């Protein structure tokens, strides 16, 4: 079936306050079906309040609004972040990797998500042996987005719990 309505929604922010539903629609429909596109605006005055959302049809449509950012919207670079699960940040923790799991294991999977800035697999401080959780620096905040909504993170066959960081 489809997925879920909140995970198919980009807020928009940074809007033009000249945008409209239709512009806003007219943009965004270049990268997929649209199935609502909203500008918010003031309820007495009309005037934008500078943001909006847009919903698509598919979570892969999303995923090709985001990679064709940055999105110039009426003449002003505009902000696309994917709905709440904003905590916006490039890193995530990576727990659960034991002793066995490497830089590689992480890398090969992980560089799917975004570009990879730095790896670190965490050691003990006194004895040098892996403490069995890693972080992971991206040089976006939508890699982080689309990694901490997955139910499941499968690295090295270890089954890992991935959160935000910092
Ligand atoms: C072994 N537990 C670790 C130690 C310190 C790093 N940590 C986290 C968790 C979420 C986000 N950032 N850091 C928890």
């Amino acid at each position: 079936p489809k997925e879920p309505e909140q995970l198919r929604k980009l807020f928009i922010g940074g809007l033009s306050f000249e945008t409209t539903d239709e512009s806003l629609r007219s943009h965004f429909e270049q990268w997929g079906t649209l199935t609502d596109c909203v500008v918010m605006r003031d309820p007495n005055t009309k005037r934008s309040r500078g943001f909006g959302f847009v919903t698509y049809a598919t979570v892969e449509e999303v995923d090709a609004a985001m990679n064709a950012r940055p999105h110039k919207v009426d003449g002003r670079v505009v902000e696309p972040k994917r709905a709440v699960s904003h905590l916006t940040v490039k890193k995530i923790f990576v727990g659960g990797i034991k002793e066995d799991t490497e830089e590689h294991h992480l890398r090969d999977y992980f560089e799917q998500y975004g570009k990879i800035e730095v790896i670190e697999i965490m050691t003990d401080r006194g004895s040098g042996k892996k403490r069995g959780f890693a972080f992971v620096t991206f040089d976006d905040h939508d890699s982080v987005d689309k990694i901490v909504i997955q139910k499941y993170h499968t690295v090295n066959g270890h089954n890992c719990e991935v959160r935000k960081a910092l």
